[PDB]
């Protein structure tokens, strides 16, 4: 991708519990089945395809972007407000 | 506050975006990742950082022997 506009964002560990992230972002509508315990797990589901850096999921008010993968998981992601 | 940038971003582009008018160069094409590796001297590891002008440049990821992602923030020293 080209250099991104600097807007408010958070850098988050892919292993952060899903519920913890939803709570902190004030998301009240999300999967409650617990099949994907972590934020990166849920992102991988939503992507369907094999994850790679720069891939992103639009969910609620937000864009969740993979910063890096390691050990076949989303290691770090960035969250910002979505712009669509 | 803090800005996430790709290590492969041309050096001159990042410098100008940050309003840094005085910066190190040689005769080779340079990237922000490249400049940081020059300033670090040591082999790059996540969390390693470079202080230059008003800013801290922190390694967020290394991938393929280069600094892949970095975070820019204001320095505090
Ligand atoms: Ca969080
Ligand atoms: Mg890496």
């Amino acid at each position: 991708n080209a250099m991104r506009r600097n807007e408010d964002s958070w850098l988050i560990d892919g292993a952060t519990p899903l519920e913890d992230v939803m709570r902190a972002l004030n998301i009240h509508t999300f999967p409650r089945d617990e099949n994907y315990e972590t934020i990166g797990g849920f992102m991988m589901y939503m992507l369907r395809k094999i994850p790679k850096k720069t891939d992103f999921v639009l969910y609620d008010k937000y864009k969740f972007e993979i910063i890096d993968t390691e050990n076949f998981r989303i290691d770090q992601l960035m969250v910002s407000f979505r712009k669509d």
